[PDB]
């Protein structure tokens, strides 16, 4: 009442499971080898039935493509997403990712080859611009390699400031589309320490701030000599404001 | 002929190594120190027939010399042709150049007792010089104040050249003090135009780059960048130089 191993089937190959004897009703399904994708609607499965004598099945295996290869600009569309039987002259179609925009031009599709390939895939799918980082005051950006996404940009400042704020900034998608990760940072005027007062003398019109490259003037009382230079200009060094030496001295 | 003339006090006659005197021969008597001829009074002797010599009284008298030279101030008139200082003489100072009196103090002098004059006091001080002014990005030194015969140095902050006198004097000049040199210059040392590199660009290109100022780099799509991404200017002895050198671009 038993069957023996089920009949041969062209790019197929049955599944028993360790078993050479099969009693009546046991069903066995073929598995299509590789470059093989079972055709939908198409039955791959026998049936033992009475007289030992496995029920009729035709080939069901057809060529077929794997799966599309991962892009990172693109995903595929439904419903090839959840496709795997991709007989030759089957197209997918792409949709890009984030963050990264359709190039009109190109096509977003792809198709299966002979030697079991695909059509190589173009750039439908381009990477997402960011905004113009701007200008900073009193600094600088570099842009090391544009400012499309994935791209980065440094901040620095000009001599005599001082850099408050991220020293960097990423383009990275955000919503709907790529942003900046952090905002233009700020360049600090570094300010040199209050000039020091001397004695028998003045400072020649003071002033509240004294920043790089700014010099203080000097004049001594009546009665006094100036003895040294005639005024000191602030230097910056490390985002730290220091005297040019020191004041010059009022001798009676 | 007389035999030598007479003796007369603080003063000593001019023989000139003679002994005998022939008739109307005149001799002269010279005061001596701390002691000066008082004018119009007779100071020599004749000889006459008889052998004998002219009447004579005493001529000389206590005096301080000449009034010792000084830097400030010169003697007027009459005075700078003086010599005889009797006690309780009074010399008049006039400043000289460049000079200015102080009100406060007399610019005369007395002939003590002791034949010596009154210490004299600062009547003529001495003339203050322009104030130096101020140097565009560099300095003034000014290492004894402005007065006559002071001097002063100029430099230039780093980054600036020196350009004209490195010092001035303040020398005498007409009515007045003035200073020998002008003020000079401190020009922007600029570095010489950033290398221009290839497949790569200059981010914000400028027009001049001084001390301390920066090129930032940048490859061309494509391309990656090979070695520092910026250079900044340095300078050293007036010379403008580029940190060093430009990137690479490597495609």
């Amino acid at each position: 009442q038993d069957c023996g191993l089920p009949p041969d089937v062209p790019n197929a190959q049955p599944a028993l499971e360790g078993r050479t004897s099969f009693p009546e009703d046991t069903v066995i399904t073929y598995k299509c080898e590789e470059s093989f994708v079972k055709i939908p609607g198409e039955k791959d499965s026998v049936i033992c039935l009475k007289g030992s004598q496995w029920s009729d099945i035709e080939e069901f295996c057809n060529r077929s493509c794997e799966v599309p290869t991962r892009l990172n600009s693109a995903s595929l569309k439904q419903p090839y997403i959840t496709q795997n039987y991709f007989p030759v002259g089957t197209v997918v179609e792409y949709e890009c990712r984030p963050g990264y925009r359709r190039e009109p031009s190109l096509s977003p599709k792809l198709t299966c080859l002979q030697n079991l390939k695909w059509s190589t895939a173009v750039e439908f799918c381009k990477k997402k611009s960011c905004p113009n980082p701007g200008e900073i005051r009193n600094g600088q950006i570099d842009v090391p390699g544009g400012i499309l996404f994935g791209a980065t940009i440094s901040f620095s400042c000009n001599t005599g400031y001082k850099l408050f704020g991220s020293t960097s900034s990423f383009c990275l998608i955000s919503g709907s589309s790529v942003q900046w990760s952090d905002p233009l940072p700020e360049c600090r005027e570094i300010y040199c320490p209050a000039p020091p007062q001397i004695d028998n003398g003045i400072i020649q019109g003071e002033r509240d701030h004294y920043g790089y490259r700014q010099s203080v003037t000097y004049a001594c009382n009546k009665g006094f000599t100036m003895i040294g230079e005639h005024s000191i200009y602030c230097t910056v060094n490390n985002d730290e404001g220091e005297w040019s030496g020191p004041p010059p001295e009022c001798r009676g």
